[PDB]
């Protein structure tokens, strides 16, 4: 088991064909995963699976700059289950982060934040068991 939360540093910065993965389980009763892809104090990539926001189940992703939180770009298909083992990976495009969850693909995130090399640690949080977290060049 990792603790949660959970730094992942990547090392130089993410870079197209980087695939993160994260294997882990979510809590019964979970409210909120999060994953941070940040720049420093900004967050380049911020993907929020809430279990119930107004008694609805979405992800929200967006970028944090300056302490500021941007658009929200919402996704109501929603593959995570309270009590149940995920796998999600992150794929890294010249253009944008591409997510699976299960190997089903779920979401595609633009890059708002350019400077990819600068990108430099993931964080992982909220209502889960983490059990692995790491990355590899496709
Ligand atoms: C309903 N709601 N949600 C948000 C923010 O919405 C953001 C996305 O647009 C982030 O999800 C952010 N957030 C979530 C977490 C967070 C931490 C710990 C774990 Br453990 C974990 F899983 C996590 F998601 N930290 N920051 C969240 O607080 N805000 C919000 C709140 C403030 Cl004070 C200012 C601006 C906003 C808004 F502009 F984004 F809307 C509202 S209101
Ligand atoms: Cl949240």
């Amino acid at each position: 088991p990792l603790i949660v939360p959970y730094n992942l540093p990547l090392p130089g910065g993410v870079v197209p064909r980087m695939l993160i993965t994260i294997l882990g389980t979510v809590k019964p009763n979970a409210n909120r995963i999060a994953l941070d892809f940040q720049r420093g104090n900004d967050v380049a990539f911020h993907f929020n699976p809430r279990f119930n926001e107004n008694n609805r189940r979405v992800i929200v992703c967006n970028t944090k700059l300056d302490n500021n939180w941007g658009r929200e770009e919402r996704q109501s298909v929603f593959p995570f289950e309270s009590g149940k083992p995920f796998k999600i990976q992150v794929l890294v495009e010249p253009d944008h982060f591409k997510v699976a969850v299960n190997d089903a693909h779920l979401l595609q995130y633009n890059h708002r934040v350019k400077k990819l090399n600068e990108i430099s640690k993931l964080g992982i949080s909220g209502d889960i068991d983490l059990t692995s977290a790491s990355y590899t060049m496709i």
